[PDB]
């Protein structure tokens, strides 16, 4: 928002490769240790229809069909994290979309190799986040809770 | 059900607040269990009364229910051979005082009322708890590429 | 005390081997993650006199002299931790005095090999803790602070 | 230059969030030698002196009040280029600009809750070390790893 | 007794699950000294000899076939009571009986996929070391940590 | 491109500081496939040839002597763009320039004690792999993770 910005939210999804390679906890832990507030979480198998909409911007790219099929092929961990500048900061935490360009210390820099098996998706902007959160979650899945760590993360 | 056995695990509000969700999940992942359901919820007192019905005559029942309803919980289902009993071993004794180092409660907790997690105590309790907390369409079946390296 | 027991304190010292082998942080982290409250901490070089008094109970053992000399030979990290049953629980976290008998998951079980190079000392009882705390720390080195994590560790 | 020293302080947020060990471990694993350490509650007067250069900034008063409000872990680390390298390990003062892999990049969000203070220069380090520690708190020890860290 | 040695092998499941580094790190952090190491594919002939004591057990044939089926990381570690202590670090042969904190307790489920083999005695270690390594693969090096690990 | 290979060696400082497991774990967690591994002490003759491109540099002689002075862990890792990516994981040759999150950024201080050597190109890797390993030490194995790492 514009109050303090602290209620900004982003959508993050661990892709099937992240689940298969047993990196869910590792990924969650990095967001937790950063100070962000987990406000929604579910393991789902996403429909192709949802994924087509999710990735509509990429519909003209040659990998689009396989991306959609692959993301529909197995479990995904869908999440919403909340905090100041969470959208941009989460993109920084995960690293460049192509792991080859993601420095060590980022999730993709540390844990994967190839752009099509890049572990995670994070919203690229506040507007994309609003759209992605709405697409993947119902409103009643976004939890309001009193974060005891807020005091130590925010001035 | 052998390798398809399932257990219910919930990270309690203290585990969420202390930022130990990832740590807990990681321990189950590294053990080789298969995550088949997961959600962040705020459970109603009604659900929790039913969850803990066996304990209704204990003096801590009311506060346990209120506490578990007071904040977010991470509900989970894990699948694998002897996962119910093995999960109990990984988490440690219900009372952290009796949970050795290396277990979740042994490493992270002090008091029985702030003991981070609940895990099903038996296959029958797991069936009941899974049904109570999850709909069938929240339980995912997936083909585990690691299964070959964990099982015969 | 007897109120709730939550203000019990224990004395822990990282020995020179723990400093040399770069395990100070690892050891502190294990007490932090357990939920105990750090109420004193200092790096010191302990005098032989203090150590003779500290280990008076062992004065008849053949290794007493070398123990005293060794503990005086390098930096020690002196600590006081506070919490319910902290004395006994800390002993469990550190493991048996002899690392050969300390199971994996304990500090000595994970990190050292021989009884004379066993990384750490923890008070063996509430009375020894009272004595050790008094010996190593002045009262004004024991800090009273409001522990925000207390709410999540104590019912 | 192996005997250079820097002053580092874990702020109350780092103590509260149980990150003292994590922070120390990062300095240990880098190869630096811990030569002083204490848990203290610093007076406002000490902190006013510590942060004197910032006295005209709008956040000065609250910075001082906050730093005095809870326990801090004061430390001195020793090694080649420790001042500048510690700054690199901690990351930008403002966590917004600190990349993942740094302490603030991994653990913090806001400049006012940024876990730690490290000396910004050798001159500031000398001043800060002297302010927080007495000479007899600074230990000399022979580092068995030194052979494997320094050519 | 500080020069005792044991043989450890990471089994194909440990390599496939990418736990080699994790396993090595546990022995390193304990203080033991790595004196030999190689990635190999063992022949069934070698493995039959390795596990000759088990030749009458019903799982012998499949154990041999499985251990020959893919790469193994063979190792020798040195230190006081390394044989017995390594067995404790790895945990009970059946992971069902291996407590959390042990390698098998933390990482495995089933006795047939139990990540690692460690010598059961000093004599078996001598025999296993000889079987898997040539003499010139066992390295003598001066351990800078030795002074901080041993009396 | 997925079958590209690089040569990595943990230098004596990495072995002495007990960071072998840590280093291996970083390559494993990235997704690369370990296809050769051994603990060795290299001769000066081998090392002279290994570092021949640096023969005119003032540190060449000391580098050769140092690398011959104790055990090294030689490795080959396989995967897409593994040469360039391994260089990124290890960080700048000089640790002063290597950011936190890299191996040298997290663990080292000085260029001469920089823990590890990684091939600087595909061609140098081919040459280094050939120099340090016999062909029969490079293992081909079926990687269960391949499906989750590659398209
Ligand atoms: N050039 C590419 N070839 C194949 N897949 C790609 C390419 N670029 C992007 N992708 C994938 O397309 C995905 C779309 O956005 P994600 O954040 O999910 O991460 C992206 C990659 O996983
Ligand atoms: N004596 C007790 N006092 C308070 N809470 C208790 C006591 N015994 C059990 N509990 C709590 O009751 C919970 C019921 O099952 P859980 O697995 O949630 O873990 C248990 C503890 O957190
Ligand atoms: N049998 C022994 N031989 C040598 N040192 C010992 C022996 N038993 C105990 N010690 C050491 O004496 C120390 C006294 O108590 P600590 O907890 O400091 O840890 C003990 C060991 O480090
Ligand atoms: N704009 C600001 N608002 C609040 N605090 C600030 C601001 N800029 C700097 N600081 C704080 O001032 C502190 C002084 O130096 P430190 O290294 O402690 O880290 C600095 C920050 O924590
Ligand atoms: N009942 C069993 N079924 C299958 N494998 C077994 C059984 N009991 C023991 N083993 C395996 O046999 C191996 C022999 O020694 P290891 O140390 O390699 O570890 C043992 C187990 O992996
Ligand atoms: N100026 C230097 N002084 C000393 N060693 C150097 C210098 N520059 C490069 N090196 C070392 O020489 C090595 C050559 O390649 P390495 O990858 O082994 O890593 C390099 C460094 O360890």
């Amino acid at each position: 928002g514009h109050m303090t910005g602290a209620h900004e939210r982003t959508f993050l999804a661990v892709k099937p490769d992240g689940v298969q390679r047993r990196l869910v906890g590792e990924i969650v832990r990095r967001f937790e240790r950063k100070g962000f507030k987990l406000v929604a979480l579910k393991l789902v198998q996403a429909s192709e229809e949802l994924l087509r909409e999710h990735y509509a911007e990429l519909r003209e790219r040659p990998f689009y069909g396989r991306l959609v099929k692959y993301m529909a092929s197995g479990p995904v961990v869908a999440m919403v994290w909340q905090g100041l500048d969470v959208v941009r900061t989460s993109r920084a935490l995960i690293g460049a979309t192509n792991p080859a360009d993601a420095p060590p210390g980022t999730i993709r820099g540390d844990f994967c190799i190839e752009v099509g098996k890049n572990l995670i998706h994070g919203s690229d902007s506040v507007e994309s986040a609003r759209r992605e959160i709405a697409l993947w979650f119902r409103a009643d899945e976004l939890l309001c809770w009193e974060d005891s760590a807020g005091h130590w993360l925010y001035e």
